[PDB]
């Protein structure tokens, strides 16, 4: 720890130097070991950030902040406006938008270099409404590529967001669930203000600098210590850019507190909110006139990105638990914009964290958050599988904040709430040699950029959560070529091979090219299965699970919905493809007193009376809860022919899903924690169900010609419909809510079964990763 050393020629160092000897990097204030003179010689702030005509041509003076003398070009320290002010060029933002159709990069360059622009609280909206006063962002939005917005993870947090653009991971995966944070192993406390915080212990995955660094590319610093003002910043990534060859960093981040700062206290949209845009803009601008006098400006590729949103959130809209609980000081909150619940520690034997979440159910007509144990969250939120999670999870209104009591205005906004609400959406903009020119690309998760920011400086990414290649066509070339994954088990076709005489199954019935579209899902784990045909539907039938891990059907717009006839209700019929010892069993469900059962391809939907008979097959039959039969039958009876009627036809690929261990990712046998009583029948956790059409509508779904349209779901299988408030009424005033709280994208559902959907298209794969990608909002 010896801060005797000096920072004479090593300010902003890129080595990182290790006791005894001192820092002069940005982050040695952050850790309390820079150099005596770090602050004298590292941060000048003489004479201001700008030339003026004056000191155009002048005697170079170590005092000042930046340099307006004739050898800072060489020097690569003059301020941005140098070559503007003295030798009479015009800022970067004046001139016309002309296409970079190859890197125009210095001779030595091995790579275009890559700028990291990240804005704090940066909400979607503010590029269309905020346009007239950032003219700088605007020419960036308008000349490189685009999103209408960037969605961002869940909670809408900055250090979740910010960790998760650095690694492509989700929260419960790099460990960075929230701004405040309590793990119970380490018995520590996270915090945005602490020390804790800068223990790498909490830091999980492999963030791009070290991806960069372990595959020999230089990476410039990511985290500015607060005291660094944003010009200096900006000077020292144009100075990095001036190293030789050698020495020179391929990756950079810039970092802005605002319009976040403001955000909070002024609202989204308060009057006060024009100066901080103004002030971004600026800093935009400062960049681009630096990178343009270097001869940069049509050699590098930026990155203007945000981590969340903004909502309007007063102190006068906050639901308070001391209204709710009577223990509401034997309890930690972390309160606001989502909660987490945790009993006080000492002498506290009373606390049942399942009163707390029956007395917070549905307990007043406008309630604004809900409750939930966390492995009943949503699917898409990907937010279980750590620790540092707590169990008990409020997922709050936006515009609302949750308190304890009264005693805990000031602000006028905040963040934090379900990342598919509108205010919480950010931004997204590339340009440069490889983004493309005047483009406009469909919305997307940040959860994508880590792999989009590897392939932009050659790197193979570490294992992510983001789907390589979804984002090609945002790329001018510098693509990665992905490829479809070899099938893991290939499937039986099963004949007509038992009698029905053979079938013991305590079950009564008196019964006395079209449904395929995209090819068959490929299994990629092992296990014995068979491909089952039918007049109105085809399945995946797993032997080890005794149903189908896949059921497929087209339903046209013209499809005719009947009812299932008073003599069928209880009809279940073997399957004579299937083995009795490979089949369910209707003794099982009738001594389940707790448990019933459900049919995938839905009877209301068959194409004829004798077809119907199909659907009532032991093959498939599914385990439901008589609660849970009250939204799959709503969805099977009536929503399916709506979205039919609505979406000229629609392609259903429906099945199981076991995530006992709430990880994301489909279960093995030995993870199965439920059974139908006294059998091998396992109880899936969730069902879902993906919904596919043509993109025009004008084309039947069985007929498509281009790109296609999806909506998924992954519908939590539970015993009570306690999470909608309304579901003592009819389905009609209920059902439909729950599923667009439940909705997925395909590729949420492909973790958790297994299997590769889409294999046989007429569309490119990375179009079909696109696809895989979407999530419906109904926002
Ligand atoms: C989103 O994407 C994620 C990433 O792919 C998916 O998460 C992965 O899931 C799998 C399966 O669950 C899991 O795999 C297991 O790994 C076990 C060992 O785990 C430790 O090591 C890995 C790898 O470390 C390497 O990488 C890191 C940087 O990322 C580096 O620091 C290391 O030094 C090491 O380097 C090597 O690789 C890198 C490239 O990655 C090279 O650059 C380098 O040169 C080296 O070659 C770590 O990632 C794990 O980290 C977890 O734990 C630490 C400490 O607690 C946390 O800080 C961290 O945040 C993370 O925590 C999260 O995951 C754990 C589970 O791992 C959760 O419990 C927790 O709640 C968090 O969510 C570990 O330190 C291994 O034993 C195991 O083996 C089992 O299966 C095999 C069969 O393959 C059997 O033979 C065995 O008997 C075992 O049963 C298995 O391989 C990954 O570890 C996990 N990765 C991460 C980052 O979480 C995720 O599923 C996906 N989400 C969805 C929904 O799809
Ligand atoms: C002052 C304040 O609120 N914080 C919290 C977030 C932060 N972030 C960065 N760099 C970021 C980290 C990162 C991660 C990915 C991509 C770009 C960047 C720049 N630097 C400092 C701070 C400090
Ligand atoms: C839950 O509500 C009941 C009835 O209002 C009350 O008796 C009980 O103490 C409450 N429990 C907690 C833990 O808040
Ligand atoms: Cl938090
Ligand atoms: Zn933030
Ligand atoms: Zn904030
Ligand atoms: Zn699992």
């Amino acid at each position: 720890t010896n801060t005797s050393g000096s920072c004479k020629g090593r300010c902003f160092e890129l080595q990182e130097v290790g006791p005894p000897d001192c820092r002069c990097d940005n982050l040695c204030k952050s850790y309390s070991s820079c150099c005596h003179d770090f602050d004298e010689l590292c941060l000048k702030t003489a004479r201001g950030w700008e030339c003026t005509k004056d000191r155009c041509g002048e005697v170079r003076n170590e005092e000042n902040a930046c340099h307006c003398s004739e050898d800072c070009l060489s020097r690569g320290d003059c301020c941005t406006n140098y070559q503007v002010v003295c030798k009479g060029e015009s800022h970067w933002v004046d001139d016309d938008c002309e296409e970079i159709k190859v890197p125009e990069c210095p001779a030595g360059f091995v790579r275009p270099p890559l700028i990291i622009f990240s804005v704090d609280g940066f909400r979607a909206s503010y590029m269309k409404k905020g346009s007239k006063v950032m003219p700088n962002i605007e020419k960036l939005r308008s000349c490189g590529t685009h999103a209408p917005y960037m969605r961002p993870v869940y909670p809408t947090k900055t250090f979740p967001n910010l960790y998760t653009l650095a690694t492509g991971l989700y929260p419960e995966s790099h460990g960075i669930v929230g701004n405040s944070m309590y793990d119970p192993v380490f018995d520590a406390s996270f915090h945005l203000r602490g020390r804790e915080k800068f223990n790498h212990r909490w830091w999980g995955g492999q963030p791009l600098w070290i991806t960069a660094t372990k595959q020999g590319v230089r990476a410039g610093t990511f985290f500015w210590s607060v005291s660094i003002p944003h010009e200096r910043r900006i000077l020292t990534i144009l100075q990095w850019l001036s190293l030789p060859d050698n020495e020179r960093p391929s990756v950079y981040a810039f970092y802005s507190e605002q319009p976040d700062f403001s955000g909070h206290k002024y609202g989204p949209f308060g009057p006060e909110m024009t100066n901080p845009l103004r002030e971004i803009d600026k800093t935009v601008g400062q960049l681009m006139d630096g990178l343009k006098q270097l001869r940069l400006h049509r050699c590098v590729n930026v990155i203007f990105v945000g981590d969340h949103g903004m909502e309007d959130v007063t102190c006068d809209r906050t639901e308070f638990l001391s209204n709710y609980l009577t223990n509401v000081d034997d309890i930690t909150l972390v309160p606001g914009t989502l909660g987490r619940i945790r009993a006080k520690s000492i002498n506290n034997s009373k606390y049942d964290p399942k009163t707390i979440i029956a007395n917070l159910t549905c307990k007043k007509p406008d309630q604004h958050f809900k409750p939930y144990m966390k492995q009943h969250l949503p699917k898409r939120l990907h937010y279980a599988n750590n620790r540092r999670i707590e169990d008990i999870h409020l997922l709050v209104d936006r515009r609302w904040h949750v308190a304890r009591k009264p005693l805990d205005c000031f602000f006028q906004g905040d963040h934090g709430f379900d990342n598919k609400v509108n205010s919480m959406q950010t931004v997204f903009v590339g340009y440069g040699p490889t983004f493309k020119y005047r483009t406009k690309v469909p919305p997307f998760e940040n959860i994508e950029l880590y792999n989009v920011m590897c392939d932009l400086l050659g790197l193979k990414p570490a294992p992510n959560n983001g789907t390589h290649g979804s984002l090609n066509h945002l790329l001018r070339t510098n693509t990665f070529r992905p490829t479809m994954p070899d099938e893991v088990s290939r499937p039986n076709y099963p004949g007509i091979m038992y009698l029905q005489s053979e079938f013991d199954l305590g079950c009564t019935c008196d019964d006395k090219e079209r449904h395929l579209l995209y090819g068959r899902p490929a299994v990629l784990y092992r296990t014995s299965y068979d491909i089952l045909y039918h007049t109105d539907f085809e399945s995946g039938y797993s032997e080890i699970f005794l149903m189908p891990l896949w059921t497929s059907y087209t339903i046209s717009k013209q499809a005719e919905v009947s009812s299932i006839p008073e003599h069928l209700t209880n009809c279940v019929r073997p399957d004579v493809r299937v083995s009795p010892g490979f089949s369910q069993n209707c003794l099982a469900y009738k001594n389940d007193k707790q448990m019933s059962y459900g049919f995938l391809f839905p009877p209301y939907l068959s194409s004829s009376p004798e077809a119907k008979y199909d659907a009532f097959l032991v093959t498939n039959m599914v385990p439901m809860y008589p609660a849970f039969k009250r939204v799959w039958a709503y969805f099977q009876r009536v929503l399916v022919k709506k979205y039919a009627s609505e979406r000229n036809g629609v392609n259903v690929i429906s099945g199981p899903i076991f995530d006992y261990n709430y990880d994301g990712l489909r279960d093995t046998e030995d993870e199965i924690k439920q059974y139908v009583e006294g059998s091998s029948i396992p109880v899936p956790t969730h069902y879902y169900s993906i919904i596919t059409s043509c993109l025009d509508f004008t084309q039947p779904a069985d007929k498509c010609d281009g790109p296609l349209s999806v909506s998924s779901f992954i519908l939590p299988h539970r015993p009570d419909n306690d999470e909608s408030c309304n579901s003592s009424e009819d389905e009609s005033k209920w059902v439909e809510e729950l599923m667009k709280m439940h909705t997925a994208r395909v590729r949420d559902i492909e973790h958790l079964t297994g299997l590769d959907f889409y294999r046989k298209t007429s569309r490119s794969y990375s179009e079909i990763l696109t696809l895989k990608t979407y999530l419906h909002t109904y926002e």
